[PDB]
């Protein structure tokens, strides 16, 4: 019915980088195989005068088997022909947390409320994704408003992820 190749998802029109800098608090999560980031995510994004975007980011992570810690990871964007299509090189501060570079999508944001973010770190042989994660941020930890939320449901869907979030709590743990 629906069409979930990877190759068929919008992403954000004209994506500015400048104006989605700054602090981001995931509310949502779809997670890949061997999930890393657990809870009280919260990302920090950043832009430098070579229009380089760059982000940080703290929570509690998957250390081990049912071994959880509060770490800091960072991340560096490289632009690919479309301005909402990132490759993203990853590591934490702690060279022994995961490493790794993965593609980093925004899907859709409004930059000052909501912002829906997608990676496909494996495709199937059909075009969807085998092994994928998103993010939902917030500028608000809060949550959302409800016309925002509306927006974002949507956009799960666009996604074929609607069904696979799960809520990203936030009570200082980290």
């Amino acid at each position: 019915e629906r069409d979930c190749r990877v190759s068929s998802f919008r992403v954000k029109e004209n994506f500015d980088k400048a104006r989605f800098s700054g602090t981001w608090y995931a509310m949502a999560k779809k997670d890949p195989e061997g999930l890393f980031l657990q809870d009280n995510i919260v990302a920090e994004f950043s832009v430098d005068e070579t229009g380089q975007m760059s982000a940080t980011a703290k929570g509690r992570v998957r250390l081990l088997n049912n071994l959880d810690v509060c770490a800091d990871m960072v991340g560096t964007f490289t632009d690919t022909e479309d301005p909402a299509k990132f490759k993203m090189k990853y590591h934490g501060v702690a060279s022994f947390l995961q490493k790794g570079n993965d593609d980093h999508w925004i899907v859709d944001t409004d930059y000052d409320t909501y912002a829906v973010q997608y990676s496909c770190r494996l495709l199937n042989l059909d075009g969807t994704c085998a092994d994928s994660y998103s993010f939902v941020f917030s500028r608000d930890p809060n949550g959302l408003p409800p016309e925002a939320q509306k927006i974002v449901r949507q956009r799960q869907e666009e996604l074929c992820l609607a069904r696979q979030y799960r809520l990203i709590v936030h009570n200082g743990y980290c």
